[PDB]
């Protein structure tokens, strides 16, 4: 696995002294919105939006390698981030039709990898929904799609991070135990799919391919994977492919994503870091709402700062750096 | 209690033949767009909005005596209403300032009384929240505020439905045992209060005075109130008014509210109806995102018309005609 010196570089920007990417997650946009609004039962403001993503980035990003943001609401986060925290930027339009199963990619309209590079990423992000099982023509679509964008990244000469949401066309709650019991075929082997050279990428944003709470130890009801097929899951996965890849959160707790990690560590995957988002900084929504910005701030210093640091202290006897799978070419 | 002739027909025509109110509630705005979204990841469109309004108000008019609904999106869903049911039209502007106390109340402002009866209303609805406890200023400035709003229905000679939800400044969270332990005081003294002849009130739409997932029997947990103190804030709330009033369902499930007025009636209450929503159609939410329009429709034809036609008869056993509180002159 050979990259260019340049995305070497812009892959260190991301990344701590130790090889490990330690990312901060903050792109949410309509969900934001939502997590906001039911606090006053009317919409936030845009200036509330784009507020409380510096307030984040501000007192955070000390702590992170990185931070994630979006060209929509972010902007001014960017420009407020430590100066030792690099700069990931959102390529993709949020979500997908509820009603049909294709959830098909679709770039930000005003954008351009060039684009994202001259408004100061490090690196760009793009989020694929992607149901290894789904229909073949759309699978076609999609995976043009990421050629695409991963010749951008090619030219540009800046990390692509691809993450891939999964679900299945025939499932629509992807916490049930009905999808917990396809999930680890999803995560896997849509890995292996994008692992392909043809599709530019450079490190993989995934999920771990388990639900966790459906795991033996884990579960407080019906049990899915025993802990022993769980570690398979993550063996597998770590099998799945030779690039870098890293861990979100999807919302979990702190607590149970810092024992994710550990899991994931002892079973045997070396996974190369996280963009860990909302189980950081997911109390800070109703303190900025309720208190104001200067409460949310006292929150982010105290239990913003309790998260990400045991998230760091975990990821340093967990997390593998990714300088082990890549080296200059 | 007295009412105009006018105000009495127009209150029947929001009524069943037995004198009691069993009206379907469907003026969310922010809310529903929430509920949306979370099915796609991104807002519903506008006309998304109208179309599920429409569809609620056309399948299950036909089973309520009148339905609630907002002039922002609900001008269609009335025109497609049964042609026995009555129509109620929201006059307040959603929501308040999630970082003050005051939750002051504002009119949409394109609206009068004068043009809601005009588009159609058969009465008017004004939500106000309200803390017995608050700053008393604040409390002054929401009295004249309804003292306007009843000055314009009885100018306009139509029913004036206060809805109150209640709070306390220092509590963030009504769903909380500590608001369960004030909740009986804010929601009686409240009704007290808006009872006094000046504020022009011909309907109280209030919330039962406990939270019933505390109340022993029903609870899983703690215990806030037993059986008999129950009993007694419902004898309390019947009490604190003279004026015919209603429940809201608070989005509590159906078979909890069906209860929650079994349990009502047999301690003495004599509400004259509800204005039910959430309950009733919560479920058609997901199925019109991810099936679409048609599948929307059968899950009113059958989930729907179960959940309302339970609710209708449990009201033929617990309410209360309000013709018994009220007469003409
Ligand atoms: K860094
Ligand atoms: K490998
Ligand atoms: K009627
Ligand atoms: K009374």
């Amino acid at each position: 696995m050979i990259l260019s010196q340049q995305k070497y570089n812009y892959l260190a920007k991301v990344s701590d002294s130790n090889g490990v990417i330690s990312a901060l997650a903050f792109d949410q946009r309509g969900a934001l919105k939502c997590l906001m609004a039911q606090y006053q039962m009317k919409e936030p403001t845009v200036a509330q939006m784009e507020e409380l993503k510096v307030l984040v980035s501000e007192e955070l990003t000390p702590y992170a390698s990185s931070i994630l943001l979006d060209p929509e609401y972010g902007l001014p986060a960017a420009q407020a981030r430590d100066r030792e925290a690099g700069l990931l930027l959102a390529y993709e339009k949020t979500g997908y039709d509820a009603n049909t199963t294709s959830r098909l990619p679709d770039c930000l309209v005003d954008w351009s990898i060039k684009r994202l590079k001259e408004a100061g990423a490090d690196a760009v992000k793009f989020l694929l929904y992607y149901d290894v099982d789904g229909d073949p023509q759309v699978n076609v679509q999609k995976q043009a799609y990421i050629e695409r964008i991963g010749s951008e990244c090619q030219a540009e000469d800046i990390p692509f991070f691809l993450e891939i949401l999964t679900y299945d066309e025939t499932i629509s709650n992807n916490s049930s135990v009905e999808f917990a019991k396809v999930k680890v075929h999803k995560v896997n082997d849509a890995m292996k799919v994008f692992s392909a050279e043809r599709f530019g990428i450079d490190v993989l944003k995934v999920e771990v391919p388990v639900n966790m709470v459906y795991v033996e130890g884990f579960a407080e009801g019906e049990v899915v994977y025993s802990k022993e097929e769980a570690a398979q899951a993550f063996r597998e996965q770590e099998a799945s492919t030779d690039l870098p890849y890293i861990y979100l959160s999807a919302g979990v707790s702190a607590e149970l994503f810092q024992e994710t990690l550990v899991f994931a560590h002892k079973a045997g995957a070396k996974f190369n870091g996280v963009l860990c988002g909302r189980a950081t900084w997911a109390g800070s929504v109703q303190v900025y709402m309720e208190e104001g910005k200067e409460a949310a701030r006292q929150w982010l210093r105290t239990s913003g700062l309790q998260n990400i640091n045991e998230l760091n202290k975990v990821l340093k006897t967990t997390a593998s750096p990714w300088t082990e799978k890549v080296s200059v070419g």
